């Protein structure tokens, strides 16, 4: 009785970009309160669960979420009296109430808010930390963070073709040290940008978008920053890229370094970068429907470098299943709000895990003060998290959460980077 | 017995700039947990309580807070067994244990962390929201926010002399609408900056630092943004400035718009701007110790314009007392970590309130996911809050907290701007 | 405080063979009681955790476990006051107290008894079913059972070379129906054995060991039984074998069907049987250290047939790691008492899961009334369980437990065989 | 209120032979859960309470118990709100709901399941062990076990006429030692069967059915096993027989040792065996309706040997009353499911006790993981239990239960064999 849902309330709040998003509050009969906020970023297309916007041009430029918030009222009517411990029944009941494949009726933002809020309330009722509620007694692995430092493509005003350049402190003895290494490299990068003429204003993720001339200049700048902070590139702090190749792809051709490339040219660019630079991960190296060439890329590089599908997989079990069947990729970016329930997100992580793919638990461009993905990462032993740069607390809050989880785990805490659960 | 302190733990976490800061966790015998994080900004000097840094050049560039964190262990030995409800006795016990005027032995950051954490724990034990625990049954006033949009001086690479230009939605019917107004004007500003080809990278506070030529260009841009969003400058969205005059003051001269001014010239510049632009508030318009000229400024502008002391007062009761006695300023920026206990912060707010000064509850440039200042603002009916722009969740989290307080207050919720508790 | 261990007691009881084994009783301060019994089978050698026997020839033929039972007293001194929820800390404390790699000081049987008992107590304290306590909110998969029906080799008096022939109801819609299918085929087999004048006395696992002439005669008999019960061989009820090849291996030669074979001949026998019979799984098809030939077997059959390591892996993370690296096997038999803690068993299952191996949770030939492996199977979504025939309650009790778990899961219950989590 | 029945649930599970049987789950308002399983063996005739089978040839060969399970739903409607402590009112309410003498409407299996489950729940509510709940503060007597070792008659393929040959460790100082003595003799028997050419496959009860030529060969084999284990036949380990004479009786003649005998011949066979072999008990020595010759047998042997009615009495008060009136038998086999309620079973034990007959609490051929009969034996100070051999955990579980009861009784524990409560 004590864990029965008594109240579900939703509210329009703002995300880290000053845009409306949804929060939900779940109260149980025993007085346990769960509170969760929903992130938001730019949709990739057809398989991403629908973020419901009001499209009222007189409120927040058409980006109000009053309809999503009101839809939580119909979710409250369906869910009152069910046990908060039955996460799966809860999620299945909202999926059935919505009645659409992409959650376009209730809104993925309405549904995910209640899904996460309920989980927080159930963890609190059992007096379990959320990582332990979600993952059981082996939820002890702190992820290697993918830490944004330089942006390009459509995330900048520069001549860098690739979207994001990241550092990964793979060689750190603990998450606490991993975070310090990332932070020292970020501040050494800031000093190197300022010492040159370059802008230090930060984008959505808390990193820099200086006017650089090429991808190579980006990578050489990270290596300069790592060296300046006193770390070995590769063994201690390695590099990773989000290519977001779909952004410079037109009719079988990839436009990169000023030249149009055939798929084999794009693959050769990625191969040359890998053989020169300590790059351990490449996300969306080829476009989201170029499966035959992803096959080639995976056969060629997949042994030595992590190949992450984001747009490729859209946190979708069917798309990940096809990828597994075709030897396409070896990792998947996990975005809760791309699929819209905690349950379906756990099903997708499980499919990836038991097929030998790495799960990288991901933020969106629009984040909140919510830290669920820190707990989700540790609960599923994912071993990797992508949650932005070393500035802006919608990003730092997840690192702070992971410090708290690592301290509570005591002698049981493992760092993915030291036990072979990091990038591969 | 239930409200007795059982445990105080501290940890080194990161602030919104990726710099170390302190958090404290207070547990009571009844199982109530309070958790608080400490902000940080650039110290103003003599009367600012000492933020204790490790000065180990091999960790976080000398900005570790391990010594502060360890000092919470000595605070735990002193405070275990005391009632969490005795905020004042708690704070006085840490002040006495430190034994220095500026808290340089334990660290203001160690002491404030326990002070805020204890208050959060005591509110939770009584099952009271923190605003109501801190302020009693008339804690019902949501503040007018001072929303950063353009930065200059030492917070930019431009030819704007003044540090900060803010919008204040004084004419809004509620905090919920005030926030929407701020957000729409911020996005209309972003569009106007991008349409002119000016940089949209954000600073510490989540606002813009474009390459503008003058203070007048900054104010003209805010007026353009307000008009573009469909709001009336002054009546609906008014302006405020942090001059941080001590940044361009040397040898009794203020350097501003490319000309050296005597104090009377600086005063005339502020007077001219006020008569031309709907500016309702000016912070640090003259340097922090130029009290004779502050007198003149206050006699001249104080009846029509709020004149805020930040560096002027450093949240110090002694300095604010002298300022009240000499007719200097008519408002004070309230920074918890400039004085280092909740108690002394409440004493400073009380002195300002009963002397007819306005209290503007303030962030620091280094913030965290902590939202205490939202509750402190409502608890003291301060009527104003300065917590940054409409981006970055260390700023947005305070707006979200105030949305939550406004909703819980229901029909009792008042907006400072509608009942004469806003800027004056 | 409520989940702190207050009492750990152990007792000498009997297993399903009338041999001494260990049970432990764990009491928490909140009055929660966990009770667990330890199985036993014939040790495989080096990497199997040491089962501590008394070797007093005047008690139970030297197979007393009084020393193991007394050693639980030293475990009680170490563990009193620790939280039952900290399974991993609990297990690590006993591993450290033992101080030997193979647990030969305390006894694997002493340590495992406390490890399982503690987990049962912690599940009861949280009022969680043990499957949900151990696995989180996606613990919803009922395994395909590997049901013993005919025995040979050193488990019989016949001319069948292979140790065990099993039916697997892979095509069943639910575990409840899978069990009924198994039972109907077992009774149809019993009738066919009695009609031919073959012995119906049962062995350790509750199956038959009739005087048959060959492996082929065994498989032909299972096909006859399946057809007689009205089921389709392969699609509905498929076959599996434990070859226990190390029983007929000497000097690089395997003795099978009366002929000496080289490894390539043994592989060809397994290949021929697979192409003729609906065999989906083969356990220990080659001897435990013949890794070069396991490589060949895995390359040849591994895409179409599950190849299970029992003696191959001995539930050891190091051995399973090497097997994964060298493309040896694609499944592992999970025996809690081969490694001696719940934690290390979960680590081994996790390694197998994220490397794309199947975990088959296993009984020992000496079982008890304990049903932990039913919950362990569902908690880890292992998808397969090996717990003996359709007779003897040390076997049936696990099926009954899985009926109880399937009913409690309601609409969330999945059968491994219907969702691709069965043999592959 | 706390001990009121809130929920009664039943389930189809499998017994030790892989045949369906009933389990019931009783929940009280205070959250106490009782769970019980019902055994099954071959009916003796008209006075045995009806085991309800589905007789659906397409499920479990016609031996489903879905109808019995569904009938627990009508029992739930009648019993919800009654106190679990009112065992007798509970049992009388189900007897009245059924409305038939032999429980053929609800099914003895439905009724007994709820009867035992309720008792388990009531013991748990009072935090009393079930033996103490059922028997009061003198429930301290551990029974002498009747341990099956060799089978014949219709339970074997041999030339042994009698059904069962048992060892009874009458001379043991405690139950714990009694169990070790039984176990050592069973393993010494297994070695002696293997050393000769004889089968070691086990039947329903966990004993052996080797191809022996006569009853005398069976008894001589037990004496060989006892001697081999180092025990004195008679004083330490004595013999007992279940003749099941009804199986070789036709029209006043008993067929035994190849010859047809008159009743006086059958009696002389039993007399000769007793004068030669240390036989302390004979069960069903004459057929279930041969009262006049049972009189003679009782007058002749009843002084020196226990004469147990099983088929003779069918756990029936009326039949036991006639037996007491005629000086027929001096012991009764107590089978809960032959009469169908705990209450009527206790009434039958009471009638036997106060008439100077011994109550031997009995398993069925089809057993489960249930251990109620261990507690029933200790509660009624019956002093004897018949629960099978030294293998198969549906048998060993009762011995394990009695180890637990003996340990909890501490210095209060008595062994029936040492205090004159064993066979007589
Ligand atoms: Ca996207
Ligand atoms: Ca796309
Ligand atoms: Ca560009
Ligand atoms: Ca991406
Ligand atoms: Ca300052
Ligand atoms: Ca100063
Ligand atoms: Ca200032
Ligand atoms: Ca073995
Ligand atoms: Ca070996
Ligand atoms: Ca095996
Ligand atoms: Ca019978
Ligand atoms: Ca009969
Ligand atoms: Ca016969
Ligand atoms: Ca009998």
């Amino acid at each position: 009785y004590g864990t029965q849902i008594a109240e579900i309330t939703a509210r329009e709040i703002l995300d880290s970009r000053g845009r409306p998003t949804v929060e939900a509050e779940v109260h149980l009969e025993d007085g346990s309160v769960g509170l969760a906020q929903v992130p938001s970023g730019a949709s990739t297309g057809t398989f991403e669960a629908h973020e419901l916007r009001d499209d009222d041009p007189s409120r927040y430029g058409g980006k109000g979420v009053q309809k999503a918030v009101e839809n939580v009222s119909a979710i409250e009517d369906a869910l009152i009296g069910l046990s908060a411990l039955d996460q799966e029944g809860l999620d299945k009941a909202m999926i059935a109430l919505d009645g659409t494949p992409n959650k376009k009726n209730l809104g993925a933002n309405a549904i995910l808010a209640v899904s996460l809020a309920t989980a927080h309330a159930a963890a609190t009722s059992l007096n379990l930390p959320l990582y332990r509620y979600l993952g059981g007694p082996l939820a002890n692995v702190l992820p290697v963070p993918m830490m944004n430092v330089i942006n390009g493509g459509a995330h900048a005003d520069n001549n860098v073709d690739f979207q994001e350049f990241m550092i990964m402190p793979v060689g750190a003895p603990s998450f606490k040290e991993a975070l310090r290494w990332g932070a020292e490299v970020f501040h050494a990068l800031a000093k190197v940008l300022k010492d040159k003429g370059l802008a230090t204003g930060v984008g959505d993720e808390g990193g820099f978008a200086p006017n650089l001339g090429s991808n190579k200049e980006a990578l050489e700048l990270l290596l300069t920053a790592i060296e300046a902070a006193g770390y070995k590139p590769g063994e201690q702090v390695a590099l990773a890229m989000d290519v977001a190749s779909s952004e410079f792809y037109k009719n079988g051709l990839y436009t990169c370094d000023g030249v149009s490339h055939e798929p084999a040219g794009m693959i050769g660019i990625l191969a040359d970068l890998v053989s020169q630079y300590p790059i351990v991960s490449i996300e969306d190296g080829l476009q989201e429907d170029d499966w035959s060439n992803w096959k080639t890329l995976t056969q060629q590089l997949g042994s030595t470098v992590q190949l992450v599908g984001d747009d490729l997989f859209v946190t979708n079990p069917d798309r990940l299943q096809s990828g597994i069947e075709q030897g396409v990729g070896n990792a998947v970016l996990i975005k809760l709000n791309q699929i819209g329930t905690l349950t379906e997100t756990l099903r997708t992580i499980d499919l990836a895990t038991r097929s030998g793919y790495r799960s990288v638990i991901s933020h969106r461009s629009g984040e909140t003060e919510d830290t669920t993905i820190a707990d989700l990462a540790v609960a599923t032993r994912a071993g990797q998290i992508k949650t932005g740069s070393l500035s802006r607390s919608e990003r730092i809050a997840k690192y702070n959460r992971l410090l708290r989880i690592e301290a509570a785990l005591g002698e049981n805490a493992l760092y993915a980077g030291a036990i072979g659960l990091g990038p591969k």
